[PDB]
């Protein structure tokens, strides 16, 4: 049914934008202005004026960016393209995306725009043995992730979504750099949840990685992509040393 499709494409949207929102307060957070610390709370609204995008950028980068004091459009326009204007900088090729979109809280291009941060300043950098040149930051993330678990059981990562439903890629990768912390032997038998949990609070407590995916996010058969890669990019920089 049409209508089996569509539940699931919205419940990954669904994910992705409670994703995405976890992963900009993060950040938001960790800026040097106090009262630049603000709390996104409708990531359809709070990125509108363009205020929260600039002091995104400047908490992921330490540069300093100007910001527009007026409440008009033109205004909010302008901000909007302090952010934008700064990521064509720093050389990202921007997708489909105009001042007014952001202005008026359009939905996906929105996402859009938060996926190309998260990309350029969380998976720009990853580093694997075997890494061939030519590949795409998410195919060397994901060349990582094969590599991690690569002395595991009957375990394969072919993908960055229904790969991960069971939670027992998270913990192999876990286990791979603190085995002392993971029972792998047990995350075989027990539940999808189970070890969804278990991984999301080893890897927070221990090594201090946010907790960007509910367990319930996760075990579906086909889980959000970006919201998988997100948080596994997040992983690899709790990770010490490269595979």
């Amino acid at each position: 049914s049409h209508m089996a499709v569509i539940r699931i494409a919205d419940e990954r949207d669904r994910v992705q934008k409670k994703t995405f929102t976890k992963w900009v307060n993060k950040h938001l957070i960790k800026h040097w202005r106090a009262e630049a610390q603000r709390h996104i709370s409708d990531l359809y609204e709070d990125l509108r004026d363009g205020h929260n995008l600039i002091s995104l950028l400047e908490v992921l980068s330490g540069d300093s960016l100007p910001r527009e004091k007026g409440r008009m459009r033109f205004h909010k326009l302008q901000n909007v393209q302090i952010a934008l204007d700064y990521l064509r900088h720093r050389q990202v090729k921007l997708v489909n995306i105009r001042n007014d979109d952001i202005a008026d809280g359009n939905p996906k291009l929105t996402l859009g725009l938060i996926w190309t941060i998260i990309l350029h300043f969380q998976i720009s950098d990853i580093q694997v043995s075997g890494q061939s040149e030519d590949m795409t930051a998410k195919e060397k993330l994901l060349l990582w992730s094969q590599r991690m678990v690569e002395g595991y059981q009957g375990l394969r990562c072919d993908n960055f979504t229904s790969s991960w439903r069971d939670g027992r890629l998270f913990n192999a990768i876990i286990h791979r750099h603190k085995p002392l912390l993971i029972d792998m032997n047990k995350v075989y038998r027990q539940t999808n949840l189970e070890n969804l949990d278990q991984a999301f609070s080893v890897a927070e407590r221990d090594l201090g990685v946010t907790r960007l995916l509910d367990p319930e996010d996760v075990d579906v058969p086909q889980p959000d992509e970006k919201s998988i890669i997100t948080y596994v990019s997040s992983l690899y920089d709790a990770m010490p040393r490269v595979p």
